[PDB]
């Protein structure tokens, strides 16, 4: 169930190698890179490179770590040795250690105490005291001053070191002994409880310790078995929120299951969207709302939150077994509770939800592949399918052959069959373009309907969808209104049950009886109710809440509310209270246009919309709302159209505007502007942003589309400006960031 | 030659199915779908649907027809009638045509005269008079008012006329005759006039025909499955000529695209594992802009774009089971003497490339190649890799030779570059040396000391390079150094003055034509004049888009061309000038690859980098040549949008037609949006503005288009700005607005 976001290149990463990632107290990601150490904060980039003018620059491109001590001061190794970011002035500080005439490389850096680290370079092991920003190099013994570290990790009193050809050691912070713990390289060590200890190796795959009773288990690649390992040779490990170890090979990620104690693999497919972008995993973290980050060696980024998966679509897969076309159609389960999905062009799909299977019918064969309607013959074992230009099709379920009918080999009045529904004496209704038709299986027959039972004529319409309600009524619908019906034998006969009004001649595309006996129709100009009990009927529309006025399906979940398919998204509607909750594709929707006849409602409670890109599925029932709604910070300050940076000509800021409580603005310092942000990885860029200069401003105003306000010729006096966020879910952060603004007076 | 751009859902399009597509005199593009009008600038979409609140909201979200007279004034056919946009108070006014109790349907709109138009219903053919604002079905011929129109299409003086059963007709405007133009029966769907001897005519299922109405004859053009230089379908819905006089056709089943000689059919296909393919199969709507871009309506995917400038660089990558390049992380390129290019890359082997065949082939052989180098005397190919030591390629019989660390004497098994000696060895650049391989003895003799017995310190080697005076140029990690060949000994050329640049980590040398040698590093790159023993260093901060300089090629004027991890750029050594390209001008990325680059002998270049290759013909590259003017899009007031003849009271018309506003005394904070109309450079754009009379000088935008003032003195002031291309290239006359601010 696990898909990703992308996050390289083109969303403003410097360099598509990702060696490294931490957060710091902002919420910032921070990314070392190939070509830079980035910053990131859900909606930019901010780059730092080196520049050989600026001695507040970082020392060189290549970073190799990244580290958050737990004051939050973020750490940078580099090739030419360990930097600072200095978060106040928006600068770094770098630091060199030198031994025979070189400036050593920084591989790794853990904290032993907070204002010690633990670094380590190609050749021995070294300690910065923060304090005093310098190196001490005697202070270990010599054994641990001569290790080559592969990789550092601490827990608790201990510091775990990974070599690279001598095995697994730990360093006692508080006694200050080094011994070894129990050939090939170690990459990463994680403890995932007091009796588990992960050691990730350089091609002798995935170990597990027992530090108490110091049992190991390892477990290796096999090509026979596919729940193993997917290679031995693997780079990174992180748990996630749910306890789950992932891990970060050369080909795969890997996530551990506890109770088979077996692998499930995750592979890179470029053809198939939300695949990891690239199959080499060098990194993996946990940013502070458990969303997963894995960082590769050519695909940047990859994220992964669970309350992001949601909403699950199913989609093409050029080359596998796979829905056969993504613009869907009709969507209806069997009693095996397997899907039958009509597409556009791809033809019949056969979808077994337990096993993932697909099975496709399509021309040459059915005679159209365009699919409108579908009708399970659960006795006969017959599928009947209606398609477009195409008919009526039998699929024998059993031998897999498929009858044919149209207006060259039958008596059938309109090869455009858009609805099939049967009739209670043994046949079938169809929905035609131009005719409601009966078929006989029994005859092989066809009877177009053209007067009632008194001999009114029924007018040629064209029929998009055939219903049945609990009364045993026929519910016609299409373009032209919608007309209800009792059958009285063979016969139809105009049932006068609706009262006299407009609803009766709207575009209709879905009727659906409630679990209360309220009938819902959905057409081009929203949507509405009929309760036979009074006959009343109210209809609702975008001025409502609605997102749109196409309304393709209803569904209902168990809580009585109604789920909406339409050209912008999916509306869930709760008809007591008459309130609308709106999802859109930025919510993980297979598209925000969805399809004609494309819902289906399983027998168990899944719900399943069709688009023009897939299907999406979930749970009315088990979905979340994304609950962190973190602060806004402030991004940027503007005078004039020129970015102020701390201590420059103006004199505006000492501190970065992020780290500024307060600017004093001057006679002749007029206009200004502020950038801002909120870093909610969840939501992405989906968040919107409310602020206020208080003291200026009359009210509160809203921005979603731009993160910038501009304000101009202030009068004298000291003002405070604002500024919240909600998330995508549209949950308020309560708490607003503030920043003092005191225009000085001329005099 | 051709990819295309996406204009869909996510972009901010209504509805996937776009019916047709014209253009205002503003620049805004107009798509009719099948829920909501469409009107796009660029930058941003207005959608325009139905309120049944509004009586000037459109009358129907089922569009059909979009059509813009002479007069810029765009009307819309829907499933209701006829509707007007009405430019100047941003609204609809729509008009209905009633018969045997419905409103009739407009399926198509045409210009008879300036205030008189041609409109198609399913029950016939009626006048709109634009004047009286009425509908005039009583001035035709009972032949012309009865017929069923399937498609409009004016040409001077006539409007063509296709139906649905019964051919082709012509209307005279002034001789007011309608006609049978030609004596097939399927609908005709669109009509085309190329020449006054060629008109094109598209068929729902009898294909397309050639006529020349001044000779009376047809050819029919059909679809022949055995043949694929045949049309693609016989089911044609749309047509319309490029600015390079090409014929674009759409059908249910691909574009196609006549040639003109060959008489034959260039067909062009959905194919989702394809970059850059049409996004679906049924070509619904084709429109040339005023620029030359064309713009493909299709009823699942949206809109398609092309544009020839937008197609100056082509990206070479795999695409998943055609004949292409086998993955997409490139290293090496390297031409050979048939005019052969050879490919390494990170995980899909060895490719070669034959321009004869125009075919990709590939070899597998630790696999990341770094090295490549073609001995044409003996047919082999000798390929470094990392981790993997030096492999053989034998090209008569397909066998590859391996020598790592333990088959072999190889040191060091990371073979990052490889040169001929001149004494029938090759020299290997590796991690830890120089290694002298011999073929003819199959040893490695790794290169510890000079002549003089001086230690050859070059370590972590990654680029090798003969120099015209035969010296050897050593590059890595560590440094730069240059060595004089005596036999099998090297030996030091100290022929670089003292330099930090020594010692800088090198990634590629050149020799220009004029003797100059460049060298590119990863804190720039730099030269080196050997007459002077002078050494220029650029980097970014002289204009250079980024510090890691992976390759450098040489044009016919002698500018230099870098790849990075910013894209490209064009350098200028004579002037110094700085042009940078990046992936949103169609390269394959920002990020390129270390050893990648080749100019063949011909003069293309080949930049590789972790998203394809991408190549071009400096010389026949083209710029931007439109600069549009800038268009006033919104004025707001305390962050409220103001529109025409509303409680503010500051404009009568559209913000976008509006030569002057005044505002009064309490009406102080507002701000204007702006955009520019330049579907080539996309939204790259540069904005320049200034309030003239307040403003102390001009600004610049880039990545924001509107401007806030607030409490401006009492006065008269202009709000002028303009914009330039992703070229660079301005518009100079800028767009003015009067601000009138009123006193208390």
């Amino acid at each position: 169930q696990i898909t990703f976001s992308y996050i390289s290149i083109n969303e403003g990463l410097s360099q598509s190698t990702v060696f490294s990632i931490d957060q710091d107290k902002r919420g910032n990601m921070w990314f070392a890179t190939y070509d830079g150490v980035n910053k990131y904060d859900g909606y930019a980039f901010t780059v730092y490179q080196h520049n050989e003018d600026d001695p507040n620059s970082i020392a060189n491109d290549i970073s190799r770590i990244v580290k958050t001590d737990s004051q939050g001061r973020v750490w940078i190794g580099t090739r030419d040795g360990l930097s600072r970011y200095d978060e106040e002035k928006d600068i770094f500080q770098n630091f060199f250690y030198e031994k025979n005439g070189k400036h050593l490389q920084v591989n790794g850096i853990e904290e032993i105490s907070p204002e010690q680290l633990l670094i380590s370079t190609p050749e021995g092991l070294i300690m910065f005291d923060i304090k005093e920003s310098k190196f001490i190099d005697d202070s270990f013994s010599t054994a641990m001053h001569k290790t080559i570290a592969s990789t550092l990790y601490r827990q608790g009193d201990q510091i775990y070191i990974g070599t690279s050809t001598d095995g697994l050691y730990t360093y006692s912070i508080t006694q200050k002994t080094f011994e070894k713990v129990i050939t090939k390289q170690i990459q990463a060590i994680l403890q995932q409880s007091p009796t588990r200890i992960w050691v990730a190796t350089e091609g002798a795959g995935l170990f597990l310790i027992n530090p108490k009773t110091k049992e190991i288990k390892n477990y290796l690649h096999s090509p026979s078995n596919p729940k193993s390992i997917s290679s031995n040779y693997i780079r990174s490990l992180a748990m996630d929120s749910q306890n789950r170890l992932w891990i970060g090979t050369f080909n795969d990620l890997n996530i551990y299951h506890e109770g088979t104690d077996s692998f499930a693999s995750y592979s890179s497919n470029p053809v198939e969207n939300g695949s990891l972008s690239q199959r080499s995993v060098r990194s993996i973290f946990m940013d502070s709302q458990g969303g997963m980050w894995l960082g590769t060696y050519f695909g940047g980024l990859n994220y992964y939150h669970p309350i992001r998966n949601r909403f699950k679509n199913i989609r093409n897969i050029p080359y596998k077994n796979s829905l056969s076309d993504n613009v869907v159609s009709c969507i209806v389960e069997d009693k095996d509770k397997n899907l039958w999905i009509g597409t556009n062009d791809g033809g019949l799909n056969l979808y077994n939800p337990i096993t993932q299977r697909f099975t496709s019918y399509t021309l040459q064969g059915i005679g159209s592949n365009n699919i409108k309607a579908v009708y399970v013959d659960e006795k006969k074992s017959l599928v009947y399918i209606g398609t477009h230009a195409g008919g009526l099709s039998i699929l024998h379920r059993n031998s897999g052959q498929v009858e044919n009918f149209n207006q060259r080999n039958s008596q059938l009045v309109n090869e455009n069959v858009y609805a099939i529904l049967p009739d209670g004496e043994g046949n079938l209704w169809l929905g035609t373009l131009s005719a409601l038709v009966r078929f006989n299986p029994e005859q092989r027959s066809f009877t177009t309907i053209e007067k009632e039972k008194d001999g009114t004529p029924v007018v040629s319409k064209q029929i998009t969808t055939l219903f049945r309600d609990s009364h045993k009524r026929l519910w016609i619908g299409g373009e032209e209104g919608l007309s209800v019906f009792k059958q009285e034998g063979l016969d139809i006969q105009k049932a006068s049950i609706l009262p006299v009004s407009n609803v009766t001649k709207l575009f209709t595309n879905c009727i659906y009886e409630a679990s209360n006996g309220i009938i819902w129709v959905g057409t081009r100009e929203g949507f509405y109710c009929f309760n036979e009990k009074d006959k009343q009927i109210k209809r609702y529309n975008t001025t409502n809440g609605l997102p749109n006025n196409v309304v393709y399906g209803i569904l209902e979940d168990s809580f009585g509310r109604l789920w909406l398919s339409t050209n912008r998204g999916i509306s869930c509607f709760n008809p007591e209270t008459e309130k609308f909750r709106n999802f859109t594709e930025s919510d993980g929707l297979q598209s925000n246009q969805f399809n004609t006849a494309s819902y289906c409602r399983t027998s168990v409670g899944q719900m399943y919309f069709g688009g023009i890109n897939g299907i999406t599925t979930f749970r009315p029932e088990l979905l979340l709302d994304n609950p962190y709604t973190p602060p806004v910070v402030i991004t940027k300050l503007q005078l004039f159209n020129k970015v102020v940076r701390p201590d420059d000509e103006t004199g505006i800021l000492t501190k970065n505007i992020s780290e500024t409580k307060s600017i004093t603005l001057k006679s002749w310092q007029t206009a200004f502007s502020i950038e801002f942000v909120v870093s909610n990885y969840i939501s992405g860029q989906h968040n919107t942003f409310a602020y206020k200069l208080e003291g200026y401003d009359k009210e509160w105003y809203y921005l979603t589309d731009s993160r910038t306000v501009s304000y101009s010729n202030l009068p004298q006096g000291t003002y405070q400006f604002l500024v919240k966020a909600a998330n995508s879910d549209g949950k308020w952060n309560p708490i607003p960031t503030a920043l003092e603004i005191i225009v000085l007076p001329i005099w």
